[PDB]
């Protein structure tokens, strides 16, 4: 029960800290940063769907295994999770312009396993044990603000990935300078949105599992945004010098 939960959290935190350090130097080898020599590859679209599926599925499974699956605040938190992950699993990958037709299996296995552990941990902290997400929490500003940051970051992430989709007609592999929306300010507003999103999750849940996931998302996307930003500035002599990588007007 709680033994596995604490060990899952320790391992996720450890993995996030070590990922942060390494990703400042070597970006995760998918997308524009996919090189040779990363082992066997798999179809890119199937990898995205298969690797993300544990997050909505294992979360719902463990959620329902908790006594408090019938409580209002847990059910609102389930709504936020599934809003994200039904989009991440069954909208984003189906519409994406895939570029390279294959992607490294090792990266997709990491994501699959991460989502298994992270999905279970986050649901476990909500509906199991004592009810901490009472109706009093619904009247706590931390839940309200957290939920609004969740939805704001989610919305920005969705809007940002949609703009990217149209930079490629289906079947194309080209990269274009993204423009409009928040690209007016940062190279990776999709990453900005998702970072803010899971910070909002951490606030609304007030669980160690939510906090570790907000930390892990930052640990992973913040160095990736810097690598994307560096990539843009060397691929395009054209690229706006005023843009930051992730944080408007900062980095
Ligand atoms: N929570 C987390 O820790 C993580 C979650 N995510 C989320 O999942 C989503 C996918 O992330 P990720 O794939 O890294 O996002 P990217 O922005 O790197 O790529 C998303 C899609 O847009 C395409 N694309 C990106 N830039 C351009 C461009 N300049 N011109 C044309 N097409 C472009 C990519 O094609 P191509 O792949 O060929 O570059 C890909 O299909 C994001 O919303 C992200 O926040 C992903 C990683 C970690
Ligand atoms: C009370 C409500 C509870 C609901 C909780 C679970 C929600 C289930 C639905 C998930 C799909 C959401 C997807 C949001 C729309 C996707 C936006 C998008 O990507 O569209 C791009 C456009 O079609 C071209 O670029
Ligand atoms: C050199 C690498 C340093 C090691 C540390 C980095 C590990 C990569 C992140 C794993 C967590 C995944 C959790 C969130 C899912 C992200 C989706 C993804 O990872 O990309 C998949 C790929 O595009 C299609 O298979
Ligand atoms: C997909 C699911 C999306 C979920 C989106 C969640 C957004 C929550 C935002 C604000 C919370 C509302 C505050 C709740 C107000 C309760 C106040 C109260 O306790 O009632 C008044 C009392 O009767 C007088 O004494
Ligand atoms: C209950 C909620 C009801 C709505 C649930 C899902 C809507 C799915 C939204 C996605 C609609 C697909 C639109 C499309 O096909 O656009 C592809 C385009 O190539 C990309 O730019
Ligand atoms: C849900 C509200 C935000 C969804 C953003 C979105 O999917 O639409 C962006 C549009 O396709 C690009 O202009
Ligand atoms: C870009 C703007 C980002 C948005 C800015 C907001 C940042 C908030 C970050 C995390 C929420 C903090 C909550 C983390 C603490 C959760 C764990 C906890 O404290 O409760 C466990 C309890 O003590 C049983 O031991």
């Amino acid at each position: 029960p709680d033994f596995l939960y604490r060990w899952a959290l320790i391992g996720l935190a450890a993995f996030g800290a070590f990922s942060f350090a390494t990703l400042f130097f070597v970006p995760a080898p998918y997308g524009r940063h996919q090189r040779g020599g990363w082992g066997p590859t798999v179809p890119t679209r199937l990898a995205w769907i298969a690797q993300e599926l544990p997050a909505p599925l294992v979360f719902a499974l463990v959620f329902a295994r908790g006594e408090h699956a019938d409580r209002l605040v847990p059910l609102l938190l389930l709504g936020l999770w599934q809003l994200h992950y039904l989009q991440r699993t069954f909208v984003f990958p189906l519409l994406m312009r895939v570029g390279a037709k294959r992607t490294p299996l090792v990266t997709a296995l990491l994501a699959f396993v991460f989502n298994c552990v992270n999905g279970a941990a986050n649901a476990y902290a909500i509906t199991h044990g004592a009810l901490r997400h009472t109706e009093a929490w619904l009247a706590d500003p931390r839940f309200a603000i957290g939920a609004l940051l969740f939805l704001g970051g989610w919305a920005l992430n969705l809007h940002s990935d949609a703009i990217l989709r149209r930079l490629r007609a289906p079947g194309e592999t080209r990269y274009e300078i993204p423009r409009g929306g928040a690209y007016r300010l940062v190279s990776c507003p999709n990453y900005l949105g998702e970072i803010v999103e899971w910070c909002g999750w951490a606030l609304a849940t007030w669980t160690y599992a939510g906090a570790v996931f907000a930390f892990f998302t930052f640990a992973n996307l913040f160095p990736r945004a810097l690598a994307h930003h560096r990539w843009y500035r060397e691929r395009f002599p054209d690229y706006p010098r005023e843009r930051k990588a992730v944080i408007p007007f900062v980095v």
